[PDB]
């Protein structure tokens, strides 16, 4: 096995680099991303992700730029970044071996539905991530259970992929080809240009639906598909909502669809909060969307909140509950539901 | 098995319903086009698809009133419709057992790639189905291989799904969330709503690039990869282009990426008339990409000219020539090249 040595600049401290080397490199990954590699750090034994992508001449890297920023428990920490041979940039990024995509496709095809202990961890520590990346005014811009990754042993739960991230200005355009298929806030659909960062929290809600039905909430290959899932569920939108979603789009016909009781949606079983908890996420109205820091604050993650919970294979929860000042802008008196008196 | 009799209007004739009599109904697909049948007619014997939705009270229905209209060897046919039940809307349609989207799936998964006989005989017999209905000035905007329906002993190919089809009007905006992954124009990435038919063209373009790639040649679960991919090939459109595309976006950021040989992006072996037609229906500029008669008028499907072609089975190759003045009339010199001395 080859050892690589780089001179590497740390994520967030000062910029002073330090001669990193790492080995058992493989590719894990290789898509519009990049190449994304699998390493293991020399001195530590801590296996790294490596995203490697050609660096533009004339701009500045907008995923470096935003990563810098970033230290937290359920976002991918930026390690070190470097250059090497055309320049290519080098992400050196925690490695985190599961997804909610492939784990919610192994209970698909057991025919079996993730367990709500594992909706309520992995939904809460989504929420968390955004809650901070909001407060940052950075959205993802592609919320999906591809981007969630997964530690089976700990039940820790990582987003990753900045590489559609943005920090989001108001009054400045965004393009509204961002999000991926199943995931896209109406919004988007639409082409909306002047979204806020209320559409990662949709593609939240529509991974919650899907973690509780064992499938996509909203299928469809075509944004029109798409549409009649949502508007068969939600019901039609108001001449209002659509005008919001998109000013050019209030002529156009639009069947005359009666809401779905939310309750029907979902299996019996479903636990009536995690139902409560989709409908304030999935609204037309963006500003009707709870925030990520309310989200976490909903009476679906109480459980999370008892001293006593525990993860199926007997260890503590991981840490659900050092919240930061950042962390907790947004609304600080939510601090009294969110951090419980035994995390205190 | 039952047999069900109903009162129904044929297809495109005079409005004198028929009894009609079916039977061996199952199920064969439910989406968005609704839930869709196979059945017997006692009759005939001939297999029918039977596509039923509900049907709204205040509107028409689109699909029907376009539907009624066409009769072409390649498109599936509407043989009569009814009504059933709040009320239903029943197509009765020609059945065709296979799809590009199989077969080209049981080529990638053999690893082998679709024979280009029958890569011309399915993209020329798709071009016709477009000529056809771009001359009603009907747009289908879903092209895609699911839609591409493949009858394996004739080799005859009919589109199918006109539940998204619509006559373009010049002036007169479009939704712009039609088309499904893969298969977008750029264009309709961008959320233009001034649109027109030259979208359904791209998509065959893509269906084309496909069947030779064996893999789709703009591949992305978003509109920011999709375009990412389709930069790659065709190099970063120009201000123009990108201002044509939509307006608003001219001022966005956009990577200066060269041209990729479009030579280079297919295998070894690929034809070149094949990368020439290609590279001729993968225009950013709509005007500038073949019109569906222009490219069946193309090289590529010289072979099907040729009086001694014959189908991998010993058999003729199914009609390719009864063109109509309807079809002819985008071009009418085509006819030409379009139909070769023995078919005279
Ligand atoms: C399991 N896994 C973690 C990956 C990791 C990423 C990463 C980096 C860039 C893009 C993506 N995309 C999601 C990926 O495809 C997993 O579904 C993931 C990271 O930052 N840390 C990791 O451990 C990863 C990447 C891949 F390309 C393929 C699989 C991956
Ligand atoms: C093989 N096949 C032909 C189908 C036929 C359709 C039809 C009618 C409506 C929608 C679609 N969609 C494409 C379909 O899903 C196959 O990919 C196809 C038609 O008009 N004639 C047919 O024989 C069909 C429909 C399905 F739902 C599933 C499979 C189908």
């Amino acid at each position: 096995s080859k050892v690589t040595t780089v001179v590497a600049t740390p994520g967030q401290g000062p910029d002073r680099p330090q001669e990193v080397s790492y080995t058992d490199t493989k590719v894990i990954g290789n898509g519009s991303f990049g190449v994304v590699y699998q390493a293991k750090l020399c001195d530590s034994g801590e296996l790294v992700a490596i995203k490697k992508v050609l660096q533009d001449k004339r701009f500045k890297n907008r995923e470096l730029q935003i990563m810098r920023k970033l230290d937290h428990c359920n976002i991918v920490r930026l390690r070190y970044f470097f250059y090497s041979s055309e320049v290519y940039l080098n992400l050196v990024l925690d490695y985190v071996p599961e997804t909610v995509y492939r784990v919610a496709r192994h209970y698909s095809r057991a025919k079996q539905t993730l367990p709500v202990i594992y909706v309520k961890l992995y939904m809460y520590q989504l929420f968390r991530s955004l809650a901070y990346i909001h407060s940052f005014g950075i959205c993802h811009r592609d919320i999906k259970p591809q981007n969630l990754l997964l530690d089976p042993d700990t039940a820790v739960l990582k987003l990753c992929d900045f590489g559609s991230a943005k920090q989001l200005v108001r009054g400045e355009p965004n393009v509204s080809y961002i999000c991926s298929r199943y995931y896209r806030a109406p919004e988007l659909i639409f082409g909306a240009t002047d979204y806020t960062s209320s559409i990662d929290v949709w593609s939240a809600g529509c991974v919650l639906a899907e973690l509780l039905l064992g499938q996509p909430i909203f299928p469809g290959d075509s944004g029109v598909d798409q549409l009649v899932e949502i508007i068969k569920v939600l019901g039609t939108p108001t001449r209002e909502q659509i005008r919001e979603m998109n000013p050019n789009y209030t002529e156009f016909k639009f069947p005359q669809i009666k809401a779905h009781p939310w309750t029907k949606v979902f299996r019996p079983r479903t636990p009536p909060e995690a139902i409560a908890l989709c409908s304030r996420l999935l609204e037309y109205t963006p500003t009707a969307r709870l925030t990520p820091l309310e989200a976490c604050a909903h009476s679906f993650f109480d459980e999370l909140r008892d001293p006593n919970v525990k993860l199926p294979n007997g260890r503590d929860t991981p840490a659900l509950f050092n919240f930061t000042t950042q962390e907790l802008s947004s609304n600080p008196p939510l601090a009294t539901i969110l951090i419980p008196p035994h995390a205190r």
